[PDB]
């Protein structure tokens, strides 16, 4: 049997294990109203994340996406002093910067943001950086490139760091077959992509839209 | 909004991640029939561990449970090869002696066994093998003694360690209050303990009957 989660049991998850930052409860609650807030990761999904950091023992974490600053701010709360987290926001709708909330928090040092499409900043990232710098990194940027992130991810990533792609079911367009977007159409190659790939560790997690964790071998 | 996992979807789910060792598919299809299969944790749920296990860079595994051998097996696997995992089979009814595949790949010389009630063998263990011996602990014995077996697993886990729980929702019976069995009433309970307990980092995955990972400090 699988696990129907009601909107009442997810109020119970969230009651007995929802340890949240109140800089980030805030930055959720000013934001909720945004249609932005969709495409933010979720509250115990970031904690999640936190948890990943703390056992990666991570120094250096990326992520991808179009944020309103939340994921950014979760991520660098579970890294040390000298951490770091670079934010990578591809929106070029509208956005609020979250600064504010980053500074009550502490965390504004920490977070370094990088604005403009994905896909550059992450080759400067490369180009200026080198290749194993990530020992975390997060991927929900547009679904048209996930195999470019993919692929430049696995060069990004330390030995031992992890990488989390997002939406691994697309809703359940991935599923499908009379969906023709080509958004719903990477993320069915990328799977493929992934299932055939000897280079790695790999789990899936019914948790998200799906949440595909992979580690370099 | 909530992923309700389809069975559709749970086949793309394993079909695209899905990497299970010849010998543990094997051990699966025989106690398949038993219904002893309704308390193995799932395929997914088994290489998820798996990726905790190398993520956590564990040397020392235990587990509590009513087995069949496959996680034991799944565990051994993710391990180095000093890698020890002690297995605790609180089983009575039927059962079958899963060193056949436990040879089939060699973690024959990995997996120590332990039958009997988890709280002598965790407290033997605890009595005498020291503290903070294993890296990560899975617990999944009898619902009604889930708070003591979490007392010994913060004592028997290392720092920078990993306990997870399952059965965390007992399917739905965590909201029910016209249920009076101690089975969901030690949950409920344990749950809230959990929910205050500062002693520890916590995350809740909404996978299997729902997974509290928790880690000291």
């Amino acid at each position: 049997k699988h696990l129907s989660l009601t909107p009442e049991l997810y109020k119970y998850l969230l009651d007995i294990s929802l340890r949240e930052h109140p800089a980030l409860a805030a930055l959720r609650k000013e934001t909720s109203t945004m249609e932005l807030a969709n495409m933010q990761v979720a509250p115990e999904q970031a904690q999640f994340m936190q948890m990943l950091i703390r056992l990666t023992r991570a120094k250096k974490v990326l992520e991808l996406g179009t944020f309103t600053g939340y994921s950014a701010l979760a991520m660098s709360l579970a890294l040390p002093d000298d951490g770091q987290v670079i934010t990578c926001d591809i929106n070029e709708g509208w956005t609020k910067h979250a600064h504010p909330y980053w500074r009550e928090a502490k965390q504004e040092h920490k977070i370094k943001l990088r604005l403009g499409p994905a896909l550059d900043t992450l080759h400067s990232l490369l180009n200026e950086g080198g290749e194993h710098q990530f020992d975390f990194i997060f991927i929900d940027a547009d679904k048209t490139n996930y195999l470019n992130y993919y692929e430049l991810a696995l060069k990004l990533v330390t030995p031992k760091g992890l990488i989390a792609i997002d939406n691994i079911f697309w809703d359940g367009k991935v599923i499908d077959p009379n969906d023709t977007s080509g958004q719903t159409r990477e993320i069915k190659k990328l799977n493929q992509v992934i299932k055939n790939d000897s280079r790695v560790f790999v789990s899936l997690l019914a948790i998200a839209d799906g949440m595909f964790l992979v580690q370099p071998i």
